[PDB]
């Protein structure tokens, strides 16, 4: 089998992508952001508190005729950005871009953060990242990927994500139109549950690339792009009048800039992020201090090659035995 959907930018700045998703009997489609840096299926439901529910679709168990609850089962999650859910537990049937799951664990949210609720359309997560993440208690449940891997063509899915534009998840092919000249495989490392890999370095705009190995993280669901102190005072080092501003909570530059491009290395192969790429827009509406897309990673703890970075490639995670990363231009 496979699945294709379209994913498409929530809002002007491609801030994050949203997917269609079929869950139950008849369908309730709901609009999620595809995670590949967690590992839970959650939604808005029913059973959010009503307080914290303010113009996303809901899923409604009760509903659905092949809804179980899985009894027991309670989910709590804490993301990077300080945003947090929690809830229960159900099994259903869910489809991804006709690529169905039965008996799929969908976590229903009791409670979700201030930023959920302040995002009307978000209606949850789908986690894409290694099972071993997965938040369920007591008894861990596996992503969508994993429970459709066995049935797919290939044990593989696809991110190609738009600069203002939509753009496409394929589960189970490759689909060999969407990029231009090869893709490039790497390894992966699992340790940490992530698609974990190692950058072989960098260039800022037309300058020399920079041979370094950068450890980090392909993460669909962080919107910038989080690398070393050093890589990123480099970078924007050749943007005129450029500052990290602690007030602000990063690196800002004037809106009238033109910014370089930065490239990227996969192993002999490198990936460039156009400067418009890195243009994150006035700080507050009005401003003519603009926020960068390019960020330090140094309060992090690991790097972290968001949308800013994959929506420059065409990149393959391939759920093999021994996992791997491909990226292509496109
Ligand atoms: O604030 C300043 O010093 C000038 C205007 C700028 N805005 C952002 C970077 S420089």
């Amino acid at each position: 089998s496979t699945g294709s959907a379209t994913t498409t930018p929530i809002d002007s700045l491609d801030d994050a992508y949203i997917t269609p998703v079929q869950i139950g009997t008849p369908a309730q489609t709901l609009n999620l952001d595809f995670d590949t840096g967690s590992s839970d299926l959650w939604v808005f439901s029913s059973e959010t508190t009503a307080s914290e529910v303010d113009g996303q679709t809901i899923y409604t168990p009760s509903k659905s005729t092949t809804a179980k609850l899985l009894s027991g089962a309670t989910w709590s999650i804490s993301y990077g950005d300080g945003s947090s859910s929690s809830g229960d537990v159900y099994t259903d049937t869910v489809s991804v871009g006709g690529l169905t799951v039965t008996g799929q664990a969908v976590e229903s949210a009791k409670k979700v953060s201030s930023s959920f609720t302040e995002d009307s359309t978000i209606d949850g997560l789908l986690g894409l990242a290694f099972s071993t993440l997965n938040t369920v208690s007591p008894t861990q449940q596996k992503t969508f990927f994993d429970n459709a891997k066995a049935s797919l063509d290939s044990p593989v899915f696809t991110a190609d994500l738009g600069y203002h534009a939509p753009g496409t998840y394929n589960f189970g092919f490759i689909d060999t139109t969407a990029y231009t000249g090869s893709i490039t495989y790497t390894a992966v490392s699992t340790k940490q549950g992530f698609w974990e890999w190692t950058s072989t370095g960098y260039a800022v705009g037309s300058g020399t690339f920079k041979s370094t190995s950068i450890d980090g993280i392909a993460d669909t669901g962080t919107t910038l792009l989080y690398l070393p102190a050093t890589v990123v005072s480099a970078y924007w080092a050749q943007v005129s009048g450029a500052k990290s501003s602690s007030s602000v909570g990063g690196y800002v530059f004037p809106c009238s800039a033109t910014l370089p491009s930065f490239t990227f290395g996969v192993g002999s192969a490198r990936i460039v992020i156009p400067g418009d790429y890195i243009d994150f827009g006035p700080i507050s509406t009005g401003s003519s201090s603009c926020f960068g897309g390019i960020q330090s990673s140094a309060g992090i703890g690991i790097n972290i090659f968001g949308d800013v970075a994959l929506k420059a490639a065409f990149v393959v995670f391939n759920g093999a035995t021994t996992p791997t990363l491909g990226f292509a231009s496109k």
